C-alpha cells in the first residue's frame, strides 16, 4: 500500500486523487491546497468533463471523508511545514506549479516525505519520466523527478515506436488541443502577455506554442533535436489529438506502421482501429491512444512522409501516467 | 463636441470606445488602464464577438492613434491621479467596475481633471441610476456622478415600465437566459469569489446565477420598487441574452394588447419585432432592449392572469449603446 | 425477466438499451431499425454525451453480441413483419416516431408478435400518458398501448404534483432552459418542418422553442388540466436541461416549506438536492427529475405570492430511465387483452 | 452589368448573393431554390455566423424586394425549366450540388437559359477547376461550365503555388483544422452517407475527416499533381478555418525567406498577416486565403528541411468571395 500525498488540488491534483481510488497499490493519505475545503470538496464531487465523483465526499474538521475513509486536508503554504510523515506519506505529488525546481521540491523531504514527483519540467537536477517509455532510467537514488507534460506523454510512446522500428530522421508535430484553464473565457488581458491566450478560448481555434517539441529528447535521447511542433487550441473542454508528420530512415507501408504501434501497445499506450472522435477519449487510462485509421504514408519520387496520430485525454491520460509513475518511483 | 475619458478598457470600455466612433459629437480623448498598451491595442483591433475594429489602431508614444486621431493612454492606479483636463476630458466613463460609490467616483472630479462621471454599475446611495429613454428625464444637469445601471436593468427597464404605464404591475419574477461572462471560470477551478457555480466551466454548462436587476429596478422605476425579483441561467453563448418576465397586472389583458402596448413604447432604446429571431441575431445591436412579440403569453385561469413578456439584448453592445446615449445627454445637460 | 424489444435505435432507443443493462429484471432481445447494423453498433459503443459503452459490442451474423449476449437486430419497415415473439419479446418500445397512434402502435401486437407497446411519442385519445412514480397508478394492465410522456413532462410532473398535493396550484408558467436536440439544424439552413427557429444553428444560439409539456400535463395530473402552460429556450449544451416553474398557490408558503415538501416527495424518479450543481452534473442521471432546493423562490409582495421551483433533468438519460421503469412495470402488471 | 442567376440558395448561394450586394457591376436577378420563399427570406435576413443582412429583405409576390430591388425567386426542379434569359441572367451560379457535371450544369444553357455556368464543387472531367488569382488565366472565355473548386482548395492553392514558384515542391501533407459543417450531425446519430465520424455531434467533438483538396490540387496547379495529400480535423467552431501544410522543398529556406515570398505573392485573393490572430478574426473576410507569418516553421535536422506554412480562411465567406470573383471574370471574359 503506497501512501501518497498531494500538494496542489487543481485539475491535475483532483484527477490524480480520483485515479488513485481505482489503483490498488496506491492511496492518498494527505492533501494540501491553499483553497477553502468546502470549495475543494465541491469541485471533487462535481466535475464538468470527468463526471460526478465515484463515491461520496463530506467535509470534516481535519479534511474530507471519502467513501467512509477520512483524508487529511491541510492548507500549508510551504513544503517545510507539511508533516506528510504524520499521515505516512512516502511520495509527494507536487502539482501547484510553484515548486518546479530541484530545490523547491526537495523541501517536502524532511523527517517529512521521502520522494517527490513534480508535474512541471525537470531541468538539470530532475529526470523526466513518461511511464512505460523511459521509467527504466530510474535507479532508486532519485528524490525528485518529473512526470513530464500531458503532450509529451502522448507523443513519447508513438515517437519511440517509430524510432525503435524504422528510425526517425526528423518530424513536425501539431496537436489539436482542448482549451485549458490558462486561456481567457472571453477576450481580455492575459496576465502572461499572450495575445492569443487572451482571446475567448471556447469560441476560437487558437494557435499556441508547445514544449513537447524539444523536451521529447529528455525522454527519448535518440530523438533529441529531431522533433518540433505547435498546437491548435479548439472549443472542446478536454480531449486532444497529436499529429506527427515524420521522415524515416527506412521506407514503410501503412500496415507496417500500424502494426508496430499495435506491437508497442500496453497499459500506457493503447491501440484502436475504430473511427473514434474526441469525446471517446475523455477519461481513458492510456497516456496515449494510437489511431490506425489516421495513419498516412505518402510516397512521391521514392521519398516518404509518414503521418501517425494519437488521441489522449489531456486531463485523465496525463493523470493516469502520473499515478503510474508515482507507484513505481515510490517502490524503488 | 463632448470630450470623453474612459477609465477601464475592459469589454465595456472598449465597446464604449467603439460605439463613440459612430456617434458624431462625441470623442474619447483619453483611456486610463493598467494593462500594457500593446495588449489593449490588440484587443481593440480584434474582437471575437463584436468583430474586427472598424478602422486603424496603432500604438504610439503616450497612447493610440485610431483612425487618424490620437488618444492618450495612461496607467494611473488612482483616479485622483488622472488629469483628465489636460486632455480636455469633461466627462468620465467609470468602466473598471472597481468604483461604485459617489465618494470613490468623485475622485475623478476635481480641477486637475474630470467634470462629470458616469459609472457603469449600481452607483451607491447618493447616485441616480439612468437607463436612457426610460428615466433619463430625471437628470437636472447639476449632478456630478450618475449610474448607467446594468446590462440587465437596461433590458428590463423599458419592458417593465411599459407594463406599468399601460396596465399597472402588482409583482413579478424574472429569469434571464444570459450569455456567459468573464466572471466565470473557463474550466472547473477555485473561483476567487467563492461562488460554487461560477467556479464551473462557463462555456460547457447551464449555470444558475443570482442577479440584482429586478431587485433594484425601483431605482429606475420607483413604482416597481420591491415588486420584482429574479435570477439567471448562464449558457454557452459568448454574448446575447434574453430576459423573461412573468408578472401579475392590475388590468386583465390579452396577448394582443401587451404586444400593441410594447410596440407603442418602441423608440431608439427599446426595439420591437415579430420575427422569430434567435440570440446571434441581436449580437451588436444598438437597442438597449428588443421586445419579442412571438414569445408573449397571457394565461387566464379562473379569472386570474399571468403575463409573460420577453426581451432580447446583447449584454455587451446593447448596454454599451445605452451608456453612450447617457454620456452624451448627461454631458450636454 | 421482462424481455423488451426496441423499435428505433436513435438517441432514445440506444440509451434505453444501455439503461436496461443496469436493471436486473429487464433485458432487450430484439432491436429493429432501418439503419445499417455496423453504423448502429458504432453509435452504441461510442456516445458523445453518455460516454463509452459499459462493456463490449460486436457486430455478429443477424445482430450484435453485447456483453456476451446475442441480440437480434432486424430492419423491418413495417411492425406487422416483426416476429417479436420469436425472441421472447413481451413488451415493445416504439421510438421510431412513425407509429405514434394507438392503431399504428398496435401493429406490433399480432400473433407472432408482442403483447404490449410503449410509445415515446405523446399519447391522448385511446392512449394513456404515464410518468412513472407520478401516475403509473392509472394503469390496470389491460391497456394495449401507452405513452411514457415526453422528456419535459417526466421532469415537470413530479414537481408540479408535489405543489398540488401539498398546497394546491392555481396556475403557473414554465420555462425550460433546454439542451439543443436532433431536430435543430447544426448550421443555418431550411428546417424541413418549416420552423424558422429550429432552422438556426443549435449549438451557437439561445433558441426559443415551443413545448407541449405544460399544456398536456393534465393528461398526467387531471387536477392541473389547463392550469399550466410554458415554453423553452434551447441552449448550447449537447444534453442536460433545467425546468423552472412559476406559480400561484391555494395557500401561503415559505422557502423551507416548499423545499421540505419536495424532499418529502423524493423517490427514485424524483431526486432532491441542495448542492449548487450545474448542468453537466445531471448528465447520465437515472432520476426522472432532480429538484434543486437552491433555486426556490417565494416572492411575497403586498400579500400575494409567486412561487418558483426548479428541477434539473438529463433530457436523455432521465427520460430514458423513466421509460425503462415504465416498460418493466407495464410488462409485469400486464394482463392479456 | 453582369447579371447572375443562383440555383440553390443554401449557405454558398445565400452568401454569394450577400457578397454581390457589395460588388459593383454584378447583380443577382434570379434565384431558384426548392425551399419555401419565406424560409429563404428569413435565412437571408438572419445569419448566425455571417450576421444580419446589410439592409432590408421583404417577401413579395414571386420573389423578394432586397434594398428596394425586386429579385425573382422560383422553385423549378429541373434546370431546363428555369428561364434565366427572362431576367437577363447571363451566368449561373450552380450550388445545389445536384448538377456537378458538365452535361448536367449545361441544362442551364438554352434559349431562356444562361450562356455560362460556374459550379461550386469539383466539376467533372470536361470541366475546368478555377481558383481566382492563381490559375483563372486558363479561361479562354469559350468554356460553358467551370468549377470554382472547394473551400479548402481556394485556401491551399495560393499558398501552395507560392512555395512551388519560389522554391519548388517535392511533396507535402496538409491538415486543416476546419469548422464543423452542415453534413455533420448536430447530435450523435445515423449519418446518411454512412460516415461513422460525421455521425457524431459536430459541435462537441474534434472529428477526423477525409478531404480531397490536396489530392486534386493538380487540377489547379499542374506541377503539384499527386505531390500533396491531406485530411482534416473538424472542431467546434460554426465557421472559420486554418490550413497547415508540411512539405519538403527543392531549395533550403529560412522562415523569413518563406514569409517574404508569401508577402510578395499577396493580392486580393491571398492575404498576408503578421498579427497573432485567431479564427473568429477571420470570419467574413474577402480573401480566398490569408497567410499567417506567425505560424511559419522551417526545421533543419542534419541538413534536411521540413517547411510548415499556414493560412486562415472562412470556409464560407472566403470561398464565396472567390466564387464571385470568378463569376465576374468568366462572364466578362
Amino acid at each position: 500500500v503506497v501512501k501518497v500525498g498531494i500538494n496542489g488540488f487543481g485539475r491535475i491534483g483532483r484527477l490524480a486523487f480520483r485515479r488513485i481510488q481505482n489503483v490498488e497499490g496506491v492511496e492518498v493519505t494527505r492533501i494540501n491546497d491553499l483553497t477553502d475545503p468546502n470549495m475543494l470538496a465541491h469541485l471533487l464531487k462535481y466535475d464538468t468533463t470527468q463526471g460526478r465523483f465515484d463515491g461520496t465526499v463530506e467535509v470534516k474538521e481535519g479534511g474530507f471523508e471519502v467513501n467512509g475513509q477520512f483524508v487529511k486536508v491541510s492548507a500549508e503554504r510551504e513544503p517545510a511545514n507539511i508533516d506528510w510523515a504524520t499521515d505516512g506519506v512516502e511520495i509527494v505529488l507536487e502539482a501547484t506549479g510553484f515548486f518546479a525546481s530541484k530545490e523547491k521540491a526537495e523541501q517536502h523531504i524532511h523527517e517529512g516525505a521521502k520522494k517527490v514527483v513534480i508535474t512541471a519540467p525537470g531541468g538539470n537536477d530532475v529526470k523526466t519520466v513518461v511511464f512505460n517509455t523511459n521509467h527504466d532510467i530510474l535507479d532508486g537514488t532519485e528524490t525528485v523527478i518529473s512526470g513530464a507534460s500531458c503532450t509529451t506523454n502522448c507523443l513519447a510512446p508513438m515517437a519511440k515506436a517509430l524510432q525503435d522500428n524504422f528510425g526517425v530522421k526528423q518530424g513536425l508535430m501539431t496537436t489539436i488541443h482542448a482549451y485549458t484553464g490558462d486561456q481567457m473565457i472571453l477576450d481580455g488581458p492575459h496576465r502572461g502577455g499572450d495575445l492569443r491566450r487572451a482571446r475567448a478560448g471556447a469560441a476560437n481555434i487558437v494557435p499556441n506554442s508547445t514544449g513537447a517539441a524539444k523536451a521529447i529528447g529528455l525522454v527519448i535521447p535518440e530523438l533529441n533535436g529531431k522533433l518540433d511542433g505547435a498546437a491548435q487550441r479548439v472549443p472542446v473542454p478536454t480531449g486532444s489529438v497529436t499529429e506527427l508528420v515524420a521522415t524515416l530512415e527506412k521506407d514503410v507501408t501503412v500496415e507496417e506502421v500500424n502494426a508496430a504501434m499495435k506491437a508497442a501497445a500496453n497499459d500506457s499506450y493503447g491501440y484502436t482501429e475504430d473511427p473514434i472522435v474526441s469525446s471517446d477519449i475523455v477519461g481513458i487510462s492510456y497516456g496515449s491512444l494510437f489511431d490506425a485509421t489516421q495513419t498516412k504514408v505518402q510516397t512521391v519520387d521514392g521519398n516518404q512522409l509518414v503521418k501517425v496520430v494519437s488521441w489522449y485525454d489531456n486531463e485523465m491520460s496525463y493523470t493516469s501516467q502520473l499515478v503510474r509513475t508515482l507507484e513505481y518511483f515510490a517502490k524503488i
